[PDB]
Order: C-alpha cells, then structure tokens, then sequence
C-alpha cells in the first residue's frame, strides 16, 4: 500500500458535515463509508441520508448514540436514501425509508478491522474510507486546531468518525463536527506510536462496507 492515501483527492469523499447536538456521530461515519465505496465501486459521488441511518437503525438509539457497524449493515440489508432525499434534521424521527421511494445504493455487507492492528486498519483505508471510533471527550482533542494530533487523550473511545486517508505518520480523519473545526473539519491523528490502542484507541473498532 502506497505511502499516503487520500480518498478526498481521488474524489470519494463529501463536504464536511455537522452532527449538531444529536449524537449520531456514527450514522455520520457509517455514511461516509458509504459514499466512499460507492464512488470506488460506481464512478459516482453522492451523498447519502445520516438520517436515515438515525431514524432507521434500531440496534443504536438515534441521537443518544449507536454503532457504525449496525449502521453499515442496516444499508448491506436494506439500502440508503441521497441525503437529498431523507435530509439531516438532527432528531431522530420515525423511520421513513418506505415512504421515501426505493433505496438510493445498497451494500453488500460489513467487515471489521482486525481491532488493535495499526497495519490492518491502513489496508482497509487504502482500499476505501473506513469507519473508526476514537476518544473525543478530551478538551485537547476537542480544541484541536490544526496539524498532526497525539493527544493527550487516553483509549475510552466515545465518538465515531471516519478514516478517509493516512500518510507516513498520521491517519486521516474526517469528524462531523462541521467545517468550523480541525483542519477545514479534518484530523490528522499520529500512527506509528506503538500503542496497540492507536492515539484516542483509533484502532478500538472499524469496519468498512463490502461492495461487489
Ligand atoms: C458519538 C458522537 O460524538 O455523536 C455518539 O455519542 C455515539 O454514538 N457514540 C458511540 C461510540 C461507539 C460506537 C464506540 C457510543 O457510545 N455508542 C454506544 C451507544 C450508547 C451511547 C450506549
């Protein structure tokens, strides 16, 4: 695998979003898994419903949090509308998918990260975004302001977000925390450091969508 990879420049990846005051940071990270492996697989960039995943996944509980894999499988199983069509309203309502029209792209499944791997984790990156949990709660990450972050912060992972690139000493992450944050909505958090956790335990738990 290549040195750095950045799905941004080979066009897989949409705006930067803003989660709100809902937590659904992991309908945020599971849908951008998704608009990246549709590009990869089709050719085409759009975007697709957080909302949906908010309303319609019922193994997480919408805005009081969730998991990027029930998530990704929920589209594997079922599908998922353009945010166009199910946009954000940052409340989970009742779930409208039916009555929206057919499903937008679907996936072909889900498959997890070998956990605590910091080669495994850049495998999957360099093949296609990928969702990741990390510690988020710690105010040096919350105030992070720009270049490549080692913390402080410790391995309690709390929020998901997306990898959508690494280089030589960092992953890339796209946060849903809107533009106003990071770099332009990114972070670049450090690899390399010998911790099997990763910084904020980046390597705690990521999965990605399996598309033929
Ligand atoms: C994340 C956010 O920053 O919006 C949101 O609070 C969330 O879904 N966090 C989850 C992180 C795991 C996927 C690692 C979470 O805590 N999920 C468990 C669901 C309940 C909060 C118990």
């Amino acid at each position: 695998i290549p040195e750095y990879v950045d799905w941004r420049q080979k066009g897989a990846v949409t705006p930067v979003k803003n989660q709100g005051s809902c937590g659904s940071c992991w309908a945020f990270s599971a849908v951008v898994t998704i608009e990246g492996i549709i590009k990869i697989r089709t050719g085409n960039l759009n975007e697709y419903s957080e909302q949906e995943l908010l309303d319609c996944d019922r193994r997480s509980y919408g805005c009081n949090g969730g998991y990027p894999w029930s998530a990704l499988q929920l589209v594997a199983q079922y599908g998922i509308h353009y945010r166009n069509t199910y946009p954000y309203e940052g409340v989970q309502r009742y779930c409208r998918s039916r009555e929206k029209g057919p499903y937008a792209a679907k996936t072909d499944g889900v498959r997890q990260v070998q956990p605590y791997n910091e080669g495994a984790l850049l495998y999957s990156i360099a093949n296609q975004p990928v969702s990741v949990v990390l510690e988020a709660a710690g105010k040096d990450f919350q105030l992070y302001r720009g270049g490549i972050f080692v913390g402080p912060c410790g391995n309690k992972v709390d929020h998901a977000v997306a990898a959508v690139g690494y280089g030589p000493n960092y992953i890339l992450i796209k946060n849903s925390w809107g533009t106003g944050w990071g770099e332009n909505g990114y972070i670049r958090i450090k690899r390399g450091t010998g911790n099997s956790y990763g910084v904020c335990g980046l390597y705690t738990s990521s999965f990605y969508p399996v598309k033929n």
